[PDB]
């Protein structure tokens, strides 16, 4: 048996105490009110007596939602302490303003204020109400203050001093105290959205809490913006400066659902397609036709804009669709050449052809035009695209080529046989690198597909799923490593001579592989080949009779492969379908805020013409406020009428009926 | 409506047909809003089937 | 503009009968009686008259549940056709008692009647007043009944047959309808939901209503069983006959639910482990031992039973564990026999070696316990096992081996090198079907899988995803054999002899692969060896210099193995995901069934012996009746409680507040 007891006791009410806390909860005013003048008379029960649960007759009035007996209570001078903040909590209006006009247990910490509490409970009635009077709000510090007072509340209390700046976030992130008190709800929502982004990113613990107020805050911003009714409306709200300058600080602190909103959306396609007003209802035969007439005749529009600017053709470019597409036929005609270039070879630094010289002013306009963004755009700026990268490699390849090229052609006049080359010869290396380039800048038109409704969400998607690739590079790697260790220190023992080999060919590239882990380096990428198959097992043999060393190499090339293929790319498989499964559902979002950044890189006068032609406030506030007001009012409204549209419901029914019965008997 | 279709409707079958097709069209059409009309068009379909 | 009217016209209510039909729905008693006693003497209310939805004044009664107005209406004598349905469906009590006392549009179809309807609703107290009366439910007939009623039923309006038998089943299907009115409620449940199954299969629409009705037929047989609260009546449950007799019973109509009860199970496993009283509680360690111990001395288990059965060894081996362990270990020793067997072989069909001596006996107490099962349980349940197939095969490919050795023996008696022998030499075959019965025998391992808990549920799941891959080969066979022919008939002119082969090798077999597509049975090979690379490329070139035909075979080859490699295996595997992820929830309740089907196979007294050693009733109702009571009680108690624990409620609450309002108002 086990014996079953209280181990922290309490102090147990009276036969009394217990009569009147049921009488307050059976909610019959008569008995109460008798309790009450008697006990001011004998003083037999204590009013503020608490009962098993912890709560006072207040308390339980106040969750019964009963203003009478809460009334009554209140002018017999019952103790009121954090009564109010179960009022809040409680999210009854009567019970505020009863007692706004007016150490022991509680459920709230003692951080919790009455305005925070209210702002938590998002009621706006409540907030309202207290935000007539002069409530304040503590000003929480930077993210990585240092002051005294920071640092000494963090040695003192971290977990007291964690809680109190997680209270106050709560507190400011609300989205009705947003809407009441602030000057620009919709830059307040989008900077203290950032701020809780960058808290969830530096408090390792309470990332989820920070993550969700910081989506809370853009899903409001969202709203505000969801709230408008005329084009009027909202090109007032975009264009506001603290054109389309507020959707351009939008885009700066990622406020992707903001941006993606149907109707900033359609502006923006508005604009897109200056020139064409029909282009929504058009035919894919007719879109195709106009696609390919225009980028054919992009050198005509480049040179009506160089020559005069002011006619049909010359302002005809600047148009956002236009000149995207002038940019994009640019581009493919530069690829064609570099397709053409590889249409005498024994001559050392030879002369550039004229695909060559055809080549060399689009990379000058590229290099020019990388150059440019830099000056003009920024440092940050032009670092946060990280398509930059790619064109920085492609511009320092195409640079080296050149130099080569020229350090070849100033360097060697005769014409000797490649066969007998040095292996290090400027040309080759040239070449080589001109090679990369080419790689490099066919591959560069992925960051096309954003421009696609096809095509977009699935670059997103596979984007996205290079992170779950990266993550997985590290395991792969380290393996890598391990098992080309193991293996080169077995086998570079056995090391032989070129001279040895069938064909004086050494290494993993000749016809019969030879030599697979000599070497560290050969065995890297043996190892690596051996992922495709392309490494034959007669690798795993040496020419002496050690069968013992050839069965150990081969079980490690065995565990190797077993690992590599069977555990890690089965394991890769599964991240990735966990990875897709999960970004399927905000692709689209993500895909339009995408589409947004490139159709505004094309709104600029800077970079118009592409490569190679590159290188030839009183009343604005007022009508904010205004509109702002209007939305303001309009998001207050369906937001209440959403949340119109539990058990202490049940309860106070109950107590309704009760109070009721015995309104009811007392007057029969 | 399927309310708006069972009343001051000829045909309704042909209606929530025609009604049916014309919001998918629209839905095409209209880049944004594309859900919302997709979804009126599912329902005058299910509205068909249930008739 | 659209005008919008009302195509399809109605009678309109008068200005009365719409006070009328409003105070009826407020609930006014005062008002309704006296519209009632005017109605008898002016005649200027019609007390049948619709609404725009179509109830009238006694259906808006019971829809409120306003006992007090449906009887004064009752009183009055109203129309009152179908209003018991309408009363049966809203599951109101006082309706059908109220209303059982005592061509119009109605939302319930011709062949409803009040007993059906209340079986439908699944409502014990209706079900139960309605059956206190005389009722009856018409006899669905045969699932492939072919007498003159039902064709002529299914040609005049096959719509109203099929949706009167499907109404009849799921009255009959109704869980409170078979613990009243039914003899053995288990036994009706099984053999219902079989019913239900096949008519699942035959009917190709409605098939999903006839799965859930069946599936809830299960469901209330589990119940039923979970209501058991000792195991006296567990016993007696189980061992009703119309031992385990039920339980058998319950398997043969693949009961899963029921058999997977753990009470069931524990029952089971208890008689699982007769020898060892405690082998629930015990160490890995010891029990590995304990398994190992039993299985190395079956031999001796195996003669002591034979010489004596009456003994501490005798009967040792009757106990289902003990003799599960004997057989795994009997057919141990037999795969590891048929290792050994490949450890001079120029004599033409010689004499059986010690190890084929062995063997032997084996393979002979395979075949006699084959046909002795077969003589024993029968021919649907030696079909049923699927597993029998494979046992079937390996025991015809030993026989043919056996004879093929006998024929060489009795053929052949000198002694010729194997280089030179005829390709289909008696002895070669024979070889080559002991080969193929070697690889059967020790795939027949994976039947065992089901005795662990940790390779079961894997073997389930694998065996039905066995079915996926199934349904993918078809698609597969089709597109293997189009190409095929495709490229056969690309190809076959250019057929070489095996001479001018460099080696006088011809086919895809030899080191440097030839004429793969030459004939259509090479082709087929040369297409399923592609699949896993082992097809060379070079294959596609011909000795001509028909450069236009290499390429377009390479083609074709290169199209195929798109197809098959990146479009159909990548599509298997998301089959695949897709099938596993659907069988993952029932893995448990399948693992336990198919377990459940082994262990009583080894409750049997015939097969006690395994291989080569096997060729050397009122008071019973009475209790059985009384358990029945007590666990449908249990079970209508359980099913009432959870149901316990709609806007039609919230509609009945104002219409008792608004009944409660006039009769004051009225009073004072
Ligand atoms: C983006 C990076 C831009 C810059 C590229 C790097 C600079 C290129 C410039 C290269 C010019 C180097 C001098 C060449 C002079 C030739 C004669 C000579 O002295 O040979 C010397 C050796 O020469 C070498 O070792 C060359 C090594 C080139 C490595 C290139 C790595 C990057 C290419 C892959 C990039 C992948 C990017 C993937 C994305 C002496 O040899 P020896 O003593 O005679 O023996
Ligand atoms: C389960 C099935 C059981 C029965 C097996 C089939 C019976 C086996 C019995 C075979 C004995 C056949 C007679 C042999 C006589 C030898 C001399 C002779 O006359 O050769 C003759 C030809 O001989 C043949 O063509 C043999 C063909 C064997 C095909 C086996 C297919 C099944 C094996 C795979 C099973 C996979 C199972 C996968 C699961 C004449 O040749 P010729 O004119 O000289 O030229
Ligand atoms: C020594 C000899 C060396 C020879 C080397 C030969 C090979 C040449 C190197 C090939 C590098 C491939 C880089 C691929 C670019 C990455 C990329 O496209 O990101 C997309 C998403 O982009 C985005 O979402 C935006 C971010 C873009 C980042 C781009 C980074 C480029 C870095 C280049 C270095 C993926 O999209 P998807 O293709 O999966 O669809
Ligand atoms: C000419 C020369 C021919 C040479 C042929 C050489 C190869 C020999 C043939 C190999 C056949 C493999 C049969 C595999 C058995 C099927 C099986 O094990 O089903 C398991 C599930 O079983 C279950 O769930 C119960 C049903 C069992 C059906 C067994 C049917 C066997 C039919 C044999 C014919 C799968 O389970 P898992 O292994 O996926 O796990
Ligand atoms: C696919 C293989 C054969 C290589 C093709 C090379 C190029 C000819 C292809 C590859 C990617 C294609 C681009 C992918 C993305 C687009 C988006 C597209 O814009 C639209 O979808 C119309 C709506 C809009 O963008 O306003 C314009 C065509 C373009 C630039 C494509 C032009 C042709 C490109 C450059
Ligand atoms: C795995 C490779 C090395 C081939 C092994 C051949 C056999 C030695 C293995 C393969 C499958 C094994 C069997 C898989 C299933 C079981 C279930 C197991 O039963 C239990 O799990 C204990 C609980 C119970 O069954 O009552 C008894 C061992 C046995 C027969 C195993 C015995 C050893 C087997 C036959
Ligand atoms: C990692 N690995 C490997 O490198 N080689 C190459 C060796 C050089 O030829 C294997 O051949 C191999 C393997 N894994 C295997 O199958 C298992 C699966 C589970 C446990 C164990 Cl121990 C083995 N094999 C097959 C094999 C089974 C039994 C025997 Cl006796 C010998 C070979
Ligand atoms: C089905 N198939 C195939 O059988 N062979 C073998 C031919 C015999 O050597 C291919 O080489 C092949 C291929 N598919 C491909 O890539 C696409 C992808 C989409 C559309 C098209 Cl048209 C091609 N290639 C590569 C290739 C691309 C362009 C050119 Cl010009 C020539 C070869
Ligand atoms: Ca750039
Ligand atoms: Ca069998
Ligand atoms: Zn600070
Ligand atoms: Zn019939």
């Amino acid at each position: 048996r086990i014996p079953l007891q209280i181990v922290r006791a309490e102090t147990e009410l009276s036969a009394e105490e217990k009569a009147f806390l049921n009488a307050v909860e059976k909610g019959d005013y008569a008995t109460v009110k008798q309790a009450l003048q008697e006990a001011e008379i004998y003083y037999n029960v204590n009013i503020n007596c608490m009962d098993p649960l912890g709560r006072s007759a207040l308390l339980i009035a106040i969750e019964n939602e009963n203003l009478e007996i809460m009334e009554l209570l209140l002018n017999h001078s019952v103790y009121v302490g954090d009564a109010l903040l179960y009022a809040i909590r409680k999210e009854v209006v009567g019970a505020v303003e009863l007692l706004l006009s007016y150490t022991q247990f509680s459920e709230f910490t003692p951080d919790i204020t009455p305005i925070m509490l209210a702002a938590h409970t998002n009621n706006y009635e409540i907030i309202k109400l207290l935000v007539q009077k002069r409530v304040t709000i503590p000003r929480p510090h930077q993210i990585r203050c240092n002051c005294v007072e920071c640092v000494s509340s963090s040695e003192v209390d971290s977990l007291r001093h964690s809680r109190s700046r997680l209270n106050i976030y709560k507190a400011l992130a609300s989205p009705s105290l947003i809407a009441l008190s602030s000057e620009d709800p919709i830059l307040t929502a989008f900077r203290l959205g950032w701020e809780l982004k960058e808290l969830s990113k530096v408090e390792n613990e309470f990332k989820a809490e920070y993550e969700e107020l910081s989506q809370q805050c853009k899903l409001f911003a969202k709203d505000l913006l969801d709230q408008a009714r005329s084009s009027r409306e909202l090109e007032i709200i975009l264009n506001h400066r603290d054109d389309l300058a507020k959707l351009k600080v939008a885009i700066k602190y990622h406020q992707k659902e903001f941006v993606a909103q149907p109707n900033c959306q359609q502006l923006l396609a508005t604009l897109w397609y200056d020139g064409f007003p029909g282009w929504r209802r058009k035919h894919w035969v007719v879109k195709l036709l106009t696609c390919m007439t225009i980028g054919f005749l992009f050198p005509m529009l480049s040179i009506a804009y160089l020559i005069s600017p002011r006619s049909n053709l010359g302002l005809f470019i600047k148009k956002p669709f236009i000149k995207f597409i002038c940019h994009t036929a640019s581009y493919l005609t530069f690829l064609f050449m570099l397709l053409l270039a590889s249409q005498d070879l024994h001559v050392q630094g030879p002369p550039p052809t004229v695909v060559e010289w055809m080549i060399l002013p689009w990379v000058l306009g590229f290099i020019w035009g990388e150059i440019k963004e830099m000056w003009d755009g920024g440092f940050t700026e032009y670092i946060h695209d990280w398509w930059n990268l790619m064109d920085f490699a492609m511009n320092s390849l195409y640079l080296a080529t050149i130099s080569l090229k020229i350090v070849a052609y100033v360097k060697y006049n005769g014409s000797r046989p490649r066969e007998e080359w040095e292996m290090w010869h400027p040309t080759l290396i040239a070449e080589a690198l001109f090679a990369i380039s080419n790689i490099l800048s066919s591959l560069r038109l992925i960051s096309l597909f954003t421009a696609n409704s096809h095509l977009g969400p699935l670059q997103i998607s596979l984007g996205r799923m290079l992170l779950d690739i990266l993550k997985f590079l590290f395991i792969y790697c380290l393996v890598l490593l391990a098992f080309a260790n193991g293996l080169n220190q077995l086998y570079f023992y056995y090391e032989t001579r070129a001279i040895d080999e069938p064909n004086n060919c050494k290494g993993i590239r000749c016809e019969k592989q030879n030599n697979a882990f000599s070497t560290l380096f050969e065995t890297l990428q043996s190892l690596f080949w051996s992922v495709f198959g392309l490494l034959n097992l007669y690798v795993t043999n040496v020419k002496a009779r050690h069968e013992f060393t050839e069965f150990v190499g081969a079980t490690m090339f065995g565990t190797y492969n077993v690992i590599s293929l069977v555990v890690l790319l089965n394991m890769l498989i599964a991240m990735m379908n966990n990875s897709y499964q999960l970004i399927a559902d905000h692709a689209d979002i993500e895909w339009k805020f995408a589409r947004t950044k490139l159709w505004m890189s094309y709104f600029d006068e800077g970079g118009t013409l592409p490569p190679p032609f590159n290188i030839i406030s009183l009343i604005q506030n007022q009508h904010y406020q205004e509109v702002i007001r209007n939305l303001v009012k309009r998001y207050v409204a369906a937001m209440i009428r959403n949340s119109k549209t539990t058990e202490e419901n049940f309860k106070e029914l109950k107590q309704d009926i009760s109070s009721f019965r015995y309104e009811v008997l007392d007057l029969l």
